[PDB]
């Protein structure tokens, strides 16, 4: 994350319009509908057996909220994004064992739900800065590994 | 491709609104800003270094329309995809040296184009559904290397 | 898989000599160390905590030959890949949800194990000949993901 | 990267028995074989297309020669790999637009390769801690990306 003045301003701009209560399910559900596999992840959660099913699911609209928190959380803090996700880290690789290309799809369903979203604030260059914020949120959280 | 009836006529359906002038540009105009290192197949092109310089640069639009264009005949020969696009992989493979990521990032790009621009229709189950296709003409543009 | 009568003969060929009881223990022993998000998939296999943990233990060892074994198969039914691994692709796509990823993964700890026996042998033509051959048994057995 | 004493020992021994002139031709030279799409970035080089080509080719020879060094000297310095590599970030992102994941094929071509050349000492451990530091040295020189 390399982040200009100008593109801080703008992701922050794009950012404060964002209702995180329905972003936040609507990111995780696509992940689950789209990537299948991910789904073992959250059996816990219950029926996740058709799209109706998974975007219904109140567990997956809570949790999806929870990480919304937790990424804007991260936006406040760029210049300590490993100090700010180091518990996440031993969760998700120690406890959890989530492979690392799953954040990456993970960002990328967060990236297709913005768009949808906000189209007209979800420039190519608001979509280019929140790429490398997402980038480097996923490197801190796959740390454990290397 | 293991599209069921109702999965091929969602793509079928939401593929007939799509403004193939608008979207094809934008599409490869997000994969130059947000990838940069992308630009290096399309050097010729001429001035992409700022986002208003890859956008708006009419032959990333040319392009586009025409990325798009291979894209709809594919669709409507969706059980013979490896035929359709059978001299495009000779292209891509043996004399662009595409490499097979570019197309996932690709994809990628365009069905966040294709959320901004049919935010209604472009639902958890479609967008699952397009993403598919879109592996699978993948696979196959790819059929050169392996 | 676009083998030439030399490619294949010479895939062929080394794969007489592989030892699979030694090789396919190795070969899913050295995913587990170097991924260990994998282990996740293992957990039923007992103690995977350590390097000598996880390549002695038995489990892993059995379920390195039945996987080789089904490699050996697919290889004599080059031509017909899709055919022969149709249910081992249910297994993992629909039973066990493994990741796309995690195939690509253990192809690439299984080169590194033949490299290991068979250095005289593995040759960059044969690598390359048989890094095609992993690539078409992923795809198919990835297909009902797609 | 983090490496515990016996892991920092471990590597460094493995390292003392590499022959860095033919490691690292061979190790380029099963990029370019296996991995075809990468030989656009070395055109320049000549004739690269058959293996014989590709791996008598000496300006790939000497090349081959110059990546190993450069990692070997990211070896004495894990504790500022960052410092260590920042020209190589500027030269590979900005002016050579190397795409991220053809750093991990090339760590995967000099795994394959110092499995072939030191079988006894390429253990399940060894190759696990030479795929971290390998991870940490591509993360830092693909930065200019993020
Ligand atoms: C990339 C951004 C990510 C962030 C910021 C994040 C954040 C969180 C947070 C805040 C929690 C703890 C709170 C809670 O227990 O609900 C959590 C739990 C969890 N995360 Fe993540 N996570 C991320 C990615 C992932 C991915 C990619 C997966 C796997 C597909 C994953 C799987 C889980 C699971 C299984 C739990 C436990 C859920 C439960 O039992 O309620 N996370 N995550
Ligand atoms: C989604 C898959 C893609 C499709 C359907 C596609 C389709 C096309 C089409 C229709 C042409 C043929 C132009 C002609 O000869 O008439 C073409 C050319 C080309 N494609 Fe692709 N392409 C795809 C992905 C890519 C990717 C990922 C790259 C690289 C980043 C790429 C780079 C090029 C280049 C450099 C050309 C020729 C440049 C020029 O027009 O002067 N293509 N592609
Ligand atoms: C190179 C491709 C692979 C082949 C040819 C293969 C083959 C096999 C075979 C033959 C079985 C069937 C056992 C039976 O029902 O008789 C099986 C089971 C299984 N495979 Fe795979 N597999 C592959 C990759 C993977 C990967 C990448 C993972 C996940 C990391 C995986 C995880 C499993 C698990 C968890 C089981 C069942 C566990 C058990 O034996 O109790 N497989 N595989
Ligand atoms: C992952 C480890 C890598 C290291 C340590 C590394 C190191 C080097 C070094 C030391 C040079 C500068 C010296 C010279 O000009 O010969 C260089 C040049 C270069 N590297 Fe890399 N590189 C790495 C990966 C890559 C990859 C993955 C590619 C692309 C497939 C690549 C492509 C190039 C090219 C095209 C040059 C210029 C070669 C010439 O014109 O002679 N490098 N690299």
């Amino acid at each position: 994350v390399h982040l200009t003045p100008e593109e801080k301003s703008a992701v922050t701009a794009l950012w404060g319009k964002v209702n995180v209560d329905e972003v936040g399910g609507e990111a995780l559900g696509r992940l689950l509908v789209v990537y299948p596999w991910t789904q073992r992840f959250f059996e816990s959660f219950g029926d996740l057996s058709t799209p109706d099913a998974v975007m219904g699911n109140p567990k997956v609209k809570a949790h999806g909220k929870k990480v919304l928190g937790a990424f804007s959380d991260g936006l406040a803090h760029l210049d300590n994004l490993k100090g700010t996700f180091a518990t996440l880290s031993e969760l998700h690789c120690d406890k959890l064992r989530v492979d690392p290309v799953n954040f990456k799809l993970l960002s990328h369903c967060l990236l297709v739900t913005l768009a949808a979203h906000l189209p007209a604030e979800f420039t190519p260059a608001v979509h280019a800065s929140l790429d490398k914020v997402l980038a480097s949120v996923s490197t801190v959280l796959t740390s454990k590994y290397r």
